[PDB]
């Protein structure tokens, strides 16, 4: 019982820390790229 | 930065709720203290 | 000492420390997933 | 766009420490069981 549920919490964690790391890859590529572009 | 936010927020509600399960989890373990140590220590 | 029932103590203790091992391990990936994305992000 | 970067970044060490301290707590249970199953346990 307390088990599953805090299985369910950090299996539930890491997907929202795959979320971020997304993210904060796309972000960090838009920078890469409007830093060519710009005078 | 409006779906960050949205993922830290969810993540900071998902870190709480572990807070929770760990302290139920505290409270089992020192049961099973207490019943451990009458064991040993009752004849 | 009635190790019918330590033996169900010791059980118990045996299955939450397994449990625990478990989600230790589990959080330790995010720390460690989360340091990286610190690094990648201070790059700048 | 680079600003919410560096705030990104403390949001980030601030979940960080939250996760360590849970490691941590997990871990004082842990090393508290492991003490009660030395009596051959
Ligand atoms: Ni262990
Ligand atoms: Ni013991």
């Amino acid at each position: 019982m307390i088990e599953k549920q805090m299985d369910r919490v950090v299996k539930e964690m890491r997907r929202q820390l795959e979320m971020i790391d997304k993210l904060t890859t796309r972000e960090i590529e838009q920078v890469e790229l409007l830093k060519r572009i710009h005078d």
